[PDB]
């Protein structure tokens, strides 16, 4: 929900990111789970990526009288993936992985009415992750991994129609009777609609941690516990070399997750898995402006957000080389109209995925991905404002899978 991706990884996208912290098919779920470190027996590494196109889509009038329509305002993206697994011992393995599982971009016109809470608005986050595990015996193990997170900002805003609301309640009021009431009246609507009022360009790093509990009953069927950390990402504001002769600032807290997933494979042909997971933020969505020496200060409102996400999904291992997958998934998110923003798609999500796996041999193999997302339409109330917003996207994806040590 909201900024959350769970693009970290192809096989993953084909079963709509289902039971994602009990399934263990290729290195991909470390970054989920450290725990599943525990389930490989030789270095294998994964790599890839997944292509996000969505189609946003926002809708009103404003009190000026000026239209909010604001077509197709999010962008495509291409979110990469990167993994390594490998054991220590019988009992210790540790894996690293570079993944996204945070990010947003919207753009308006710069004329747009609604300016002010519209604009530019773009965060991309990298995940550098490295984690350990311990397997206690046959049917115990546990996961700890550590999180530098590097963000990267952009955010602008502008006036819009702004001085023409203002101009009107001037107007309206015992004020637009009077020459001064009017000559002010007249000064607040000639403010430009691309009046640049609020600016943050920054790149920040910020730290977590994640843990994860695996608890297998057999070979064929496990369950499992995990937790992500919320991380913290402040924004702020030679010579030599010449041989002798970053701006504004936001705090943005980057939201926990609890994920229980299981996995059950039912026959050899074919395994079920599925999740719930809860995610948390420590903060609103909508954004404050103010200044200090001419740069933009941003805050967000100190509040409890949560969401919840329900996955399934079932995988047939067909034979040796082919794979099939296929996964529904519900992403539920319910914020108040009054405390959505134009700038942040946040609505109840519905997935459809499919995918397959070939494999070359036992060594090597390829994923490919496709989901549909299908957004709830909703309504959002921001600043003087009120909007309507439609969203879809489809999402393709594609992995490399590759193990050391062929022998035999
Ligand atoms: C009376 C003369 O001052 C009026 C202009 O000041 C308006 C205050 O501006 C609001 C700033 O915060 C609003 C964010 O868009
Ligand atoms: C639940 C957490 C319990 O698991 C702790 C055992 O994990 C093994 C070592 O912890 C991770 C150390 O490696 C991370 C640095 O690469
Ligand atoms: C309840 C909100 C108050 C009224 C809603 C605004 C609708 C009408 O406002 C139009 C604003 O246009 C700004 C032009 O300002 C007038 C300048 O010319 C008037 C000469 O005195
Ligand atoms: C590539 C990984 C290397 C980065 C490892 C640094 C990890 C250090 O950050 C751990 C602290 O993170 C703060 C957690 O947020 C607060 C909740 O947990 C705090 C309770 O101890
Ligand atoms: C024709 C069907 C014969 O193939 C049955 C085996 O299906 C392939 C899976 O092989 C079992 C081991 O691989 C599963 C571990 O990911
Ligand atoms: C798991 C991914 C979903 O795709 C499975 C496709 O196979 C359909 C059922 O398997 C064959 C049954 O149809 C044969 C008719 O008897
Ligand atoms: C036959 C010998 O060539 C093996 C080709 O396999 C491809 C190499 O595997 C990918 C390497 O990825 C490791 C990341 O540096
Ligand atoms: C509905 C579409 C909304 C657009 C923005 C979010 C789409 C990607 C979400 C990815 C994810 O939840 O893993
Ligand atoms: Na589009
Ligand atoms: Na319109
Ligand atoms: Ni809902
Ligand atoms: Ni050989």
């Amino acid at each position: 929900a909201g900024e959350q991706l769970n693009e970290f990884s192809s096989s993953g996208l084909g079963r709509a990111y289902s039971g994602e912290g009990a399934i263990a098919d290729d290195a991909g779920n470390v970054s989920r789970n450290p725990a599943l470190i525990t389930m490989f027996d030789r270095p294998t590494f994964s790599a890839g990526a997944v292509y996000i196109d969505p189609d946003v889509n926002i809708s009103g009038t404003s009190p000026s009288g000026r239209s909010l329509k604001a077509d197709n305002i999010a962008p495509t993206a291409w979110v990469p993936n990167m993994h390594f697994v490998a054991p220590i011992n019988d009992q210790f393995g540790w894996g690293a992985s570079i993944t996204s599982n945070y990010g947003l971009a919207t753009e308006f016109n710069d004329t747009y009415a609604g300016g002010s809470v519209g604009g530019t608005t773009d965060l991309e986050t990298m995940n550098l992750n490295l984690s350990g595990a311990y397997r206690l015996n046959n049917a115990w193990s546990f996961g700890l991994g550590f999180n530098a997170v590097y963000a990267r900002a952009k955010i602008e805003r502008f006036a819009g129609d702004l001085g023409q609301l203002v101009a009107g309640q001037i107007m309206q009021s015992p004020a637009g009777q009077t020459q001064q009431g009017q000559a002010l009246a007249a000064t607040a609507n000639g403010i430009d609609s691309n009046t640049k009022i609020a600016h943050l360009n920054g790149n920040q790093w910020g730290f977590g941690w994640n843990a994860g509990i695996l608890y297998e009953l057999d070979k064929n069927n496990r369950y499992a516990l995990t937790y992500r950390s919320e991380v913290k990402i402040d924004f702020k504001g030679r010579a030599f070399n010449n041989y002798g002769l970053q701006s504004g600032y936001l705090t943005l807290n980057l939201p926990e997750m609890w994920e229980v997933s299981g996995y059950n494979r039912v026959d050899p042909q074919w395994a079920i898995h599925y999740s719930l997971a809860y995610t948390s933020w420590s903060q609103f969505q909508q954004l404050k402006a103010t200044s200090t020496s001419g740069d933009t200060l941003f805050q967000k409102h100190e509040g409890f957000k949560d969401a919840y996400r329900i996955a399934l999904g079932t995988t047939y291992y067909y034979d040796d080389n082919w794979t099939f997958r296929t996964g529904i998934a519900f992403d539920d998110s319910p914020v108040p109209a009054q405390n959505r923003s134009i700038s942040i798609p946040d609505q109840d999500r519905f997935w459809l995925s499919a995918g397959t796996t070939y494999a070359f041999n036992k060594d090597a193999s390829v994923d490919v991905g496709v989901s549909y997302m299908h957004g709830q339409s909703v309504k959002i109330n921001e600043g003087p404002y009120q909007f309507e917003s439609e969203g879809k996207a489809w999402l393709f994806g594609t992995n490399f899978n590759y193990a050391f040590h062929h022998h035999h």
